[PDB]
């Protein structure tokens, strides 16, 4: 029911199975700002893992805002590791 620029995004770890908080962010979030967040609450580390969107990879290095993503408040954003063990 609640719309405006300012939008919760949920991030889980397809790694851990974690469920992190759907975050406040806004739609002028930089991909780059979201990731910073990321790095300090989610513990994500743009050499070790990548964040997923659409199931595609959201390269660490799209200056782009979370609104010419096309992100919403309605969106799942994924952990998803570089390195696999099997």
């Amino acid at each position: 029911h609640i719309e405006g620029r300012h939008m919760d995004l949920t991030i889980s770890n397809e790694l851990t199975g974690e469920i992190y908080g759907p975050i406040e962010v806004s739609e002028d979030m930089a991909l780059t700002d979201l990731i910073a967040l990321l790095q300090a609450d989610c513990g994500f580390d743009k050499t070790k893992h990548d964040l997923y969107y659409n199931m595609d990879i959201l390269d660490s290095n799209r200056t782009q805002s979370l609104k010419e993503l096309g992100l919403k408040t309605d969106d799942l954003l994924l952990i998803r590791g570089k390195i696999s063990n099997s």
